């Protein structure tokens, strides 16, 4: 009648609430009337069309939303969109109803809410206990229909907008939490805590504990440490099965929501359980997809967080050891900043003759040396050509210097004068034409390190000092230079592609082990044919013997100096060569040999080298003749020797 | 009024659409009627109540929602909730509506939709060009009102719902990216692409470029996957240059409508707009910059593509920061092993080798041999393939595997690596090492070392016995004659140079993968367990032995404090020395067979190659007399069960005396 169309229009006038719940009251309360039903309520059919939900019964807006599987007798309504009555009952729907309900069920009118839009039962409108003459009519059903035909659109939309308002909210939630667990990849311990806090507020649990699978067992240290079998109890099952587990009653216990962690694959890597719901009977079957959502970020973060500990742990042990090879070398910040005072200086300002074969590196001050190295590499365009952080480079140089010990001869001062030669060779013989830049770098870096941590060596041959060992010692020096590169902010080969970096290691390993006179002798016959048959810049092999050769030549480079200079150094070579050890455990008439020993060295070792050098580099002849000369001075000092 | 209250109920009967737009149509096409207005449309007041929007004009649902600032003439309606008419509009306003709807404007009825809940003008109901007889009445405005009073709620809620559904998947959008990025914190190269792919979809740019601040300059590596064998092109622009430079320098976003119109902006491209934004870390230090070029389907960058950029830019900052932080480590690590690999001549214990050794049966010592533990045992007697086991069985029986929870797959790998780790001289071979370790082992039993030293020491001792001569070669050299030489120059000292080498070698193993049997020691143990090995192995220097010898006496003279930390050092040195020359305690034909190896080594090779056996008695006699004996006399001067050893050296000393004759 136009009369129902009075009360209805009156209704919709009133349904102006923003809350789908408060709208439901008005609609219910109006039916509670027009059907003489004691109590009325709507069971909203789930999005997945597989569950019923009821948040408002009668004139009471339930504290917690009641829900339950979309059964059969109550689940057939949804299907044929036909209205049923109590006499059409399972004892379940009758149990789960009068339970959710709260009383005697004598009557019941189920009229399906079918949308004119989607066109499907969206809600199950229920009327119970007909006030009095328990008689729900074929018209009691009509009034219901009629009501929703107008009222349903809005009801549903205010309800839906409220679902997206929630959905939108559990993301900003997660967006937040994602950004909080990721700010602690530093500390699996802090992170592990975050996961707990966050996991507790997200679901609103009384308590969360988190277990990290440790092989065949769960360890929720969460402060003490708690081991236990990986397959035992709740945690063990969930961990074993890799699938969530929800508990209504567990039997201040009650409920437990427990979920897996799993990694990139689906390998459960940990497990977490929440106990007891706050403001609730259990865990919203929504508190599961939300927990699963979260649980992705827990697995992502734990996985990397642990994988980062493993490194830091290891890498630490790696240096605990490496500082052992260091005699703990002290290169203080003040030390390096002091040397590195924005002025690397230029070689030109070092000295006029600083670059001519007639220079005597030992002639400089010892505190003015590490500079020269910076200005020597600088001018060889190596700092910029390779983008060498200076704070690092100046730290290397100071460390390599503090790495030399103190014998007469085998001291840092020998390493500098050996490197300075290398430097000379570079300029004077223009090495850029014969070898790649990375070689001239390694050759020089080697000169700087070849005798590191040396302590001095000692019917004998000089090429047993200034020379060989079993390569044992050459391997040491190389090994020591490595410890330096392995020291923080000292690795000057920081940015080299792994490609360069490796070869930068091999190069240095070869060159330094090349400083073994016993090795030189071995390749010597190879160093000749190359001298005989040019020197292929394309020949990878020829590069090797050149680099050996140059090294050797820098190493005994003191043979090419002035007589009075070689005279002075020979003192140091021989002061060393003749002393100490384990002999300690219990010379003038044996310094008489210093001449023959010396003469023999030059003739047999030293000259055959400078001969070669000038047999490849004619610019290198001045060195040979210098060696051949000094040889003759030595020859005279030998005349004074008896026979 | 029952008649409108007929038409209205009839309207809501119809307003069952799910699309807020299809609902606006029915409401609008009802009003196009009831007011005899040529066309109708609603202008929805923005959430921020600063903008009017219209997606439906007449019976046409617009392909692109129209919008515009909530003006003054149209904005006073929102304020006093008073409905107005064209004659209340400024020509300015007027020209906009005409232009917005595309027709003449003679009439117009604007009725404010006030919320029955919020109670605020939510929309502006517009009636245009009165269908002939241009006259919009005081009741034409009433039918409008009335209509909404019922129709407005549902209208407003369907609208709302649609905005939340749009907001929710714009959040989920962020979640996917956030997760896509946070799962690439290994190589900052892959993640760095993601940041691009992702950020480019996020704002919908034609192109994205990411730059990382490398000190005082912006850097950007080339890719898509060319191949970084030997890296792959790196762009550097001064950190304060152009757009990125500014944004990097000022650390604040930068939006451009037209880029040519910029002080800071040609080979085909021709760029329109640019959105550039900073990266910054936990503090607010710009760590990187990213620019998006050209908007797809748009003039520029929504002032919403900015907050979105900022939002994302957070995750970028998070991941980039950690990603790089991890590379730094991993580098420092590859750069170690690469070196470490080399001080090893690339040793490789195979996944098969180890499992073959480790066949669930460590076997006990007891089943090795009857008195495999008695002072008369000749370790050298056993088979070479059967040694590594013995080790495993000896550490087993001393209770070290479990007491320290040594992973066996790690431990067995270690043992096979320190073995493959020895070389091949006559005397300084793995066999010397096993026999030397074995002697340690014996000592532990027979003297019951558990009463004098801490279990960690007996552990370092043994482990040193295992490596003390790693990677050894043959010592000998030149001989000041061969009669003018001392055995305490082989079976002894060096300059400590070599002992430092064996200690260091053993470190390269521990530093090799799955061999660090000291994996789980507290940083405290791990350290001390390294000093221990360092000291002990350096103690295998005869020159060092002699050096502390006088201190090895007062201890032997004055008891042996187990509380003396100093007594434990000497005691451990002594023990090592004793295991080193332990073959002096073996049986005459045993020691005789050994000395051959010692003496075969002690006499050969070197640089002599590049560049007298009759003394084997005095040489050896002199050894025992000066070095070897005073040791075993001290071993028995502290351990009386160690007497059997002394006498066995003193005796062997005597046979040697006879071979001398
Ligand atoms: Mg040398
Ligand atoms: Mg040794
Ligand atoms: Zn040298
Ligand atoms: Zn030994």
């Amino acid at each position: 009648y136009t009369d129902r169309d009075r009360k209805i229009l009156q209704l919709c006038g009133e349904l102006y609430d923003l809350d789908a719940s408060s709208l439901q009251l008005k609609v219910l309360q109006y039916l509670q009337q027009e059907t003489r039903a004691s109590r009325c309520c709507l069971l909203l059919v789930s999005e997945d069309n597989l569950q019923l939900s009821c948040k408002v019964i009668g004139d009471k807006v339930l504290g917690e939303e009641v829900s339950f599987p979309l059964t059969g007798c109550l689940g057939q309504v949804v299907e044929d969109k036909k209205s049923i009555q109590l006499k059409d009952l399972t004892s379940e729907d009758v149990q789960q109803l009068q339970s959710m309900l709260g009383c005697e069920l004598q009557a019941m009118l189920c009229v399906p809410v079918i949308s004119r839009a989607t066109d499907q039962v969206v809600a199950l409108a229920c009327a119970f206990n007909k006030l009095e003459g328990d008689l729900f009519t074929d018209e009691d059903e009509h009034v219901i229909q009629h009501c929703f035909h107008y009222t349903s659109t809005v009801l549903t939309s205010t309800l839906a907008f409220q679902k997206e308002q929630k959905l939108k909210c559990e993301c900003q939630a997660l967006l937040q939490v994602a950004k909080n667990l990721f700010t602690h990849l530093d500390d699996v311990s802090v992170l592990l805590q975050e996961i707990i806090t966050e996991a507790r507020n997200l679901s609103n649990a009384e308590i969360c504990s988190v277990f990290l699978l440790d092989q065949n067992e769960l360890v929720a240290k969460v402060s003490y440490e708690i081991r236990i079998p990986a397959d035992q109890g709740i945690a063990g099952h969930v961990a074993t099965t890799g699938q969530i587990l929800n508990i209504p009653d567990a039997y201040r216990t009650r409920n437990i929501l427990c979920f897996p962690i799993k990694n990139e694959n689906q390998e459960v890597i940990g497990v977490a359980e929440l106990v007891n719901k706050i403001n609730g009977p259990w865990f919203s079957k929504f508190d599961e997809d939300l927990a699963t959502a979260f649980s992705i970020y827990c697995g992502i973060s734990i996985a990397h967080s642990l994988l980062y500990k493993k490194v830091n742990e290891a890498q630490y042990r790696s240096h605990l050891a490496n500082e052992m090879m260091m005699y703990h070398m002290k290169v203080s910040d003040d030390e390096y900043t002091k040397l590195l005072h924005d002025g690397i200086q230029p070689v030109a300002a070092i000295d006029s003759n600083f670059a001519s074969f007639t220079y005597t590196p030992r002639s400089l001050p010892e505190d003015d040396t590490s500079m020269a190295i910076l200005s020597m590499l600088q001018d060889m365009n190596f700092i910029n050509n390779y983008k060498i952080d200076c704070p690092t480079l100046a730290r290397f140089c100071l460390m390599v210097k503090k790495g030399y010990r103190d014998p007469p001869y085998h001291n840092w001062m020998h390493a500098f004068s050996v490197s300075h030669f290398c430097y000379l060779l570079y300029k004077n013989l223009e090495l850029t034409n014969y070898l790649e830049d990375i070689e001239i770098f390694a050759l020089f870096i080697s000169c700087m390190c070849h005798d590191l941590d040396h302590r001095g060596t000692n019917k004998s041959v000089l090429a047993a000092l200034y020379s060989s060992e079993g390569s044992v010692m050459e391997r040491h020096h190389f090994a020591q230079a490595i410890a330096i590169l392995n020291t923080h902010g000292c690795n000057i080969f920081d940015h080299f592609s792994r490609k360069d970096y490796q070869r930068m290691l091999d190069l240095m390993r070869d060159i330094i082990l090349a400083t073994d006179l016993a090795h030189h002798l071995r390749i010597f016959k190879d160093l000749q044919k190359m001298a005989e048959v040019g020197y292929d810049r394309n020949n990878k092999q020829h590069h090797r013997l050149l680099l050996c050769l140059l090294m050797t030549s820098c190493d005994l480079s003191d043979q090419t100096k002035g007589w009075k200079t070689t005279r002075k150094i020979a003192e140091l070579i021989y002061k060393e060569f003749f002393s100490q050890g384990d002999l300690e455990k219990a010379m003038d008439r044996e310094k008489a040999y210093i001449p023959e020993l010396q003469i023999s060295f030059m003739e047999h070792i030293a000259m055959p080298i400078y001969k070669l050098l000038q047999d490849l580099f004619p610019k290198a002849a001045e060195l040979y003749e210098r060696v051949a000369s000094n040889r003759e001075h030595w020859t005279k000092v030998s005349h004074l020797v008896p026979r």
